[PDB]
């Protein structure tokens, strides 16, 4: 109630602190309890190889100088009074580029406790690279970890706990990924050797979902059906040579319209994928099937028969071998 | 009139001041009354899945430590003594990135009067998320919502109401939003439970419809003109194999390309959606249009008769399907 | 020509400076004069709905608390210094980012006078937005205002005026857009009334003309030479099915494929342009040439008479009509 | 040797030192001579009109405030003195954004001399805006520059020269542009009058030169076999008219397509240039082929031997006119 | 254990300290030994000729004024202090883009030593500059190196070397690259004299190689199918001339499809690489096949047995002169 008590004892605090050492300096490591609350994931760019992620960081510890007596109560104080406090040099491993929100005013809280317990939290945006193994993409799996770190305290210095234990990160199950479904999210903590010492490191893992049903729609369909196009050749009459031609080259045609357009709008990805794979198959289908009529159209002339058998193999082989073909992809990557 | 008794005047209110406290510290919680006057809306982003908002955002409360008496008159301070002030830790929940104008100073206002009272305006950019349902893209309507909260301080500490009723937020009328038009704003005020305790929460809420003439104009007009050139091929005489031929394919790939190119450039949206469906449908309506056209070539040597029965008993269905696909569509997306 | 008389001087000027009061606090208005030197505009976004400006702001105001007497002389002082004086707290009212270059040192100028009297100058790039009215683009006018607005302090405390007139903003001759052609520029003075009472308002507003050439060559004349070979077909012999339909077709795939790209390359403007109806048209020419020969085609067995008359009047027909759109097309837009 | 001397030395070197006034504040200006190291040019953007250059910038200049005796040594101290010292206010007038590296720190030398003078280096990446006239795109020559003057002193107060004389910038032949060739580097020192006074002006020149293999190989010869596959077909016989109408008019779509994705490809530039009047008459000349094919179509059946003297001559005159049209046009740009 | 004394010793440490001044200053150069953790390679572009590399920065050396006694123990200090030391002017010579990463502090490190000596540590991403001869792309080898220079002090100030030899730099073998292998990793140290001095350099080149199975699968195997399909017209009887015409100008339009779609989506590469060259040598082939259909219709009314001759020797030439052509592509690329 008496705010000039409540300054005099804040200063009294503030009195003598050293910023420049650790709580318990040149003994016990001070111990940091870490909470998350994850407000959103923004994106998760696979040309980038990284993703997006805010949320509210807590770090949680104690230090003996702030202890003040005969106010019952925990001060919440002014964030720039974080300024004149240590802080642990927490930060992520694996990130790209983080910041801090500062509207309207920075985005981070102090609490002190009577026991000389700090409370201490951020509002962080942190872009986190990830690396992702698109080699069944879009039918992929992905591992996404965030890294915790201090930077130069060891060990010996400060040690990392989850506060809470399992329960220490929360707000997964509200993140909307339109394209992901966060099929778990574990927490670890461990200790990991540099040549400067030993390091805590904490860890928060999700494993994410590729929804499928976009690129069924989009990439597969449009594909099934050009080499169905491509297969109604077969039961065109060889007469007509101009038709059956236009037919298998305009299939061609839109077979590597559909691809350049498809790599053009699918994320810039330096390597084979499965995608790619069932395209090229697609393609080739549709080769053979040109081929099939060149050569049809080449020995009509001197044996009609074998043509027209040909023909007639051709009918009953190309539906069965993309069948084939199909059933061996949709087993191998599901 | 003398600027001397001013500036003494001023001093003595600042000298002792304790931004680190609150107002009326360790005692009932500081009443903040906000309006936010919104310049503009410079987009909306479905890709992002935000919009970005300009705005006049003022807070309103009460510092007994700031009260002044023999100046009859508010004071109108400069912009640098709020760093001086205590000033409530106001953040945007929802907010990605946010930024305070400073051309040709920061765009900051701090307005002093006699009982104490303090008036502080921000020009602030914001760019908040909003989680948009693509559904029904592009006969989409969206709800996009700002979310004000106080950071550290719970609701024993501080309190937030919109100062003057449903007429706190102004300048709706003004928002020009090539795309969108807004039916409805609302203003909500609540309180919202964390581990750390409640804190107050205001809500600024906008209903977009999303204009349609643009799509009806550039991307539905051209798929059902194709349809009909697909059409056209059933009324062309059978004996011309390649003509038809041709004519069959080569809707097939005016339709890959139109739809390969809205893809590219409507928004990257990874799931289906209305716009889709529409697409899909046409493209299947060719397809079956050239499978027909297969179908009585084929049959057409064995029993000219029957080919020509299933000519026009396709020219009389196909144009009645694809009514019956186009008023289905339109009735279940209006 | 004594340093240490004039570092005295300027010690005095500083000596029980309040940076936190106007000049004439309490009293008259204060008086603001600004020129605008404008160096470039950078670009004008139609995607963005903005322009960015580069240019030279000069503020000229009387202080009395720097009046100086001894040396008849104006004192260019270094630009660190203006963050030890009052400056106006003038923003654009209309502006999206801005910022004051800062290389080698931060673009900024002081200069005293004997009188009091104070010149500050900054170098600003502020990318103001602009709502663009975009119907009849690419034959559109355009008009974008930079608006100058006093942030705190209402037209009580001070006032705004174009120092030297008409001719306060300068290097408006010297700007060069590549698309547009400054028609005219002009100035206002006013005051705005808001819910916290009147403020100045400064508007310097330029009259935007775009470049044709460009898109006349690039845009239209491709869709009409693709029209004209529309046309063609008419005089081809009717006999020849496929060509004419092979003919017919590949027009619709190369005006659908002009339409994308152009789409492409053109601003992503959501709403109906001049030249989506021109192209609109276009199409909609050769769809009905494409279904006339369809229906002269169907109708060539039972009377070759009417065919051959339906062909020499389409022939007569089709060259007129689009030329009846074209007179309408480019005398609405003109 | 003894840094408690040399620091008693920079000591009374800063002692009642004023960085508000300027050396020989109040007398003659002071001359500051200019060197640049250019490190490289990282991009030249036609889009944008403007180019990013990376150079060590150097400044040259006398204090005497700054002059100390006892040390027969240069004093080269941390860059963070730089802030308690007079630096000019040299800015560049044509950039528009430019910084000073910070990593590991401030990119910043400051190097003091026995009698007073001061080096002040900075390593600066600045985008210098470029007005580039590209009616001759892409074999265009093209003159940058870079514009360097005094903010707020004018030349009463301080003068520029380039220190060194034409060697005062270094490292022109280290350039490595992919796109283009310094031709030439000029200096230039000069004195400019606005409405505030005469100010000193620096201008370094570039002279750039495009090269214009990439754009032969890629750019022009497609467009050159497509217009002899058009001439291809008036060797074909006139009685195949779907095979000369197919020909035609897919030569027709495939320059389409070429203009288009070029126009996709090639920079954002919104006028008239030498390649799109290229690409314009080839394709003006595969559409007249394709009119004169559907003339000689037309007139055959009449008389066929007026058909084939009009099919021999465009035979050997459409090369020949091509012919004419490119040695025009490559004399005109080169 | 006594904080109280640890305080009094760093007090005492940072009294009189000036950090304007280098450890030894006017004696000895400063010996600084650096080591290089790299964490990843964020990506390596071509358009850009760059890289960007984020690593842990750890610089070593000896200021005897921080030494001090009575401490067993190396004082790990809150990177603040490092405000409050002097730290070499350490700079990367072409990086173009660099910050230091300070989420939730700054990363940054400070170590004492009882003897003084000083372990300063800092992650850094930069961009640095690769300048990429591109002639062989996609088989290109590139070589990228980051170079670390004093800015201000000469060799006579300050020397560098790689502390711990050829094991200065770790986590190379770390490294994952989706499209490139790091062959090797090489450390230099030098000496580079400019106009100002001899000043110490440190290099860290990496050698990278370009992955080309995706190019292979994407890039080379479309263009190869599409000149095989070229190759299928010369087996197509000549009597059908629509249709050989039909085949031979589609597979030039599909050629000329796939070209401007690679070149879209491959790098914007001003300049010849291989990749060009092989397209162009398959769009010279299907132009020539094409070329030699139409001279074989030419001839074919005049002499039909010369131009089954013609047609037979185009189907042993073809295919043997594109395998030359590509046996001499992968034998000089290769
Ligand atoms: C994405 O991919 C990452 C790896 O790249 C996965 O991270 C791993 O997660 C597993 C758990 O699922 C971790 O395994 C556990 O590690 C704990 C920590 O070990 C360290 O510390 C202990 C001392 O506390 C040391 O002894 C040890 O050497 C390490 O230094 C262990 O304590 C755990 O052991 C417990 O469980 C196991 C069974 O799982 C029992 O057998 C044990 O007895 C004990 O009860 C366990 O081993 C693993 O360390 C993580 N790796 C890394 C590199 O972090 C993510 O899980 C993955 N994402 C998802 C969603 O799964
Ligand atoms: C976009 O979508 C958001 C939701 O995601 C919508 O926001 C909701 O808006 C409605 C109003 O339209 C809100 O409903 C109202 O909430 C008020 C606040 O309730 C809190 O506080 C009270 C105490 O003051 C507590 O008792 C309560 O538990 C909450 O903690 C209520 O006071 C309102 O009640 C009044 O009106 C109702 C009728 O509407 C009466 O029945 C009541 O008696 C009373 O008079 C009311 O319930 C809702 O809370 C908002 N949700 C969220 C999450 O903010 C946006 O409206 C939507 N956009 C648009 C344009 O509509
Ligand atoms: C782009 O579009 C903007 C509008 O969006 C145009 O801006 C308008 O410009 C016109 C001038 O061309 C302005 O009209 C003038 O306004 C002056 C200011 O009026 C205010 O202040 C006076 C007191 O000084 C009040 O009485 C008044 O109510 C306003 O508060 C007037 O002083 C002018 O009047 C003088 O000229 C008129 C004739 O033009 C005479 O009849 C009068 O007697 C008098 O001599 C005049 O009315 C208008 O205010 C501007 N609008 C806005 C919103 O700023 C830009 O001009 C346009 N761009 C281009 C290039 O044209
Ligand atoms: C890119 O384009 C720019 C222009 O936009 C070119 O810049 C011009 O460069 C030429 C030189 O090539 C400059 O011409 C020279 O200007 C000098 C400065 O003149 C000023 O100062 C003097 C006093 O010192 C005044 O009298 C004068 O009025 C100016 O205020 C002159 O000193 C030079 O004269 C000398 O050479 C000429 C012959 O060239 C002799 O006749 C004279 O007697 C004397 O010896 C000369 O006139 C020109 O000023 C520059 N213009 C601008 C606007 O800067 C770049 O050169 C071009 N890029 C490239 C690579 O060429
Ligand atoms: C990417 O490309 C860069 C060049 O652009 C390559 O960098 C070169 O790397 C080679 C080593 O592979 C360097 O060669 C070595 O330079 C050392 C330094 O020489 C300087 O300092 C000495 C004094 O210490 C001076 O005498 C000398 O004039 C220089 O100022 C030498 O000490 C080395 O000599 C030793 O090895 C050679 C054999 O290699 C022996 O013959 C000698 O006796 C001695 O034992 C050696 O010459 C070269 O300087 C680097 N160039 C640059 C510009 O840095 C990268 O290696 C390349 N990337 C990869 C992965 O290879
Ligand atoms: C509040 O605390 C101050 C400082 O200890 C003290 O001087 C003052 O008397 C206190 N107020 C009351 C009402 O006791
Ligand atoms: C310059 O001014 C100072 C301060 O007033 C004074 O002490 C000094 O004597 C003056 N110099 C001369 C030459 O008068
Ligand atoms: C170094 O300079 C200081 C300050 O002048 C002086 O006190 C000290 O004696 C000098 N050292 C020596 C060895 O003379
Ligand atoms: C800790 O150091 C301080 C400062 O030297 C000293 O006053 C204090 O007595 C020391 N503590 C103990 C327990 O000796
Ligand atoms: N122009 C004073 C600030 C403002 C405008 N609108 C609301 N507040
Ligand atoms: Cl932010
Ligand atoms: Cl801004
Ligand atoms: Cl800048
Ligand atoms: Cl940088
Ligand atoms: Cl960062």
């Amino acid at each position: 109630g008496n705010m000039s008590f409540v300054k005099e004892t804040v200063d009294k605090l503030l009195k003598g602190y050293d910023i420049r050492l650790r709580p318990d300096f040149g003994g016990p490591p001070v111990c940091v309890g870490m909470n998350i609350d994850i407000a959103s994931i923004d994106m998760v760019s696979e040309v980038n190889m990284d993703y997006t992620l805010t949320m509210y960081f807590q770090q949680y510890w104690r230090d003996k100088r702030l202890a003040y007596s005969g106010i019952p109560l925990n001060l919440t104080l002014d964030n720039r009074v974080a300024d004149q406090l240590w802080v642990p040099d927490t930060y992520f491993l694996n990130d790209k580029k983080s910041f801090v929100h500062g509207v309207t005013v920075k985005n981070r809280m102090i609490r002190l406790h009577p026991d000389g317990t700090v409370l201490y939290g951020l509002r962080i945006t942190t872009t986190a690279a990830c690396m992702m193994d698109l080699r069944r993409y879009p039918l992929d799996e992905q591992n996404c970890t965030l890294e915790i770190e201090s930077y130069g305290y060891t060990t010996d210095d400060i040690e990392f706990y989850w506060r809470g234990g399992d329960k220490a990160v929360t707000g997964v199950e509200r993140i909307e990924l339109p394209q992901f479904s966060i099929v778990e999210h574990r927490l670890v903590s461990r200790n990991v050797v540099f040549a400067t010492g030993a390091y805590p490191r904490l860890s928060l893992s999700f494993r994410l979902k590729r929804n499928i049903g976009y690129f069924i729609l989009q990439t597969y369909m449009p594909s099934i059906l050009i080499t169905i196009l491509s297969w109604v050749s077969f039961w065109i009459n060889y007469d007509a040579s101009a038709a059956r031609v236009a037919l298998g080259i305009t299939t061609v045609l839109t077979m590597t319209t559909i691809n350049t357009h498809l790599r053009e709008t699918l994320p810039k990805i330096p390597y084979v994928k499965a995608i790619d794979m069932y395209l090229m198959g697609c393609f080739v289908f549709v080769f053979l099937a040109l081929l099939e009529y060149a050569f049809v159209n080449y020995i009509f002339f001197s044996q009609p028969a074998r043509a027209a058998a040909i023909d007639r193999w051709s009918r009953i082989v190309f539906p069965f071998t993309f069948s084939l073909f199909n059933l061996v992809y949709w087993l191998y990557y599901v």
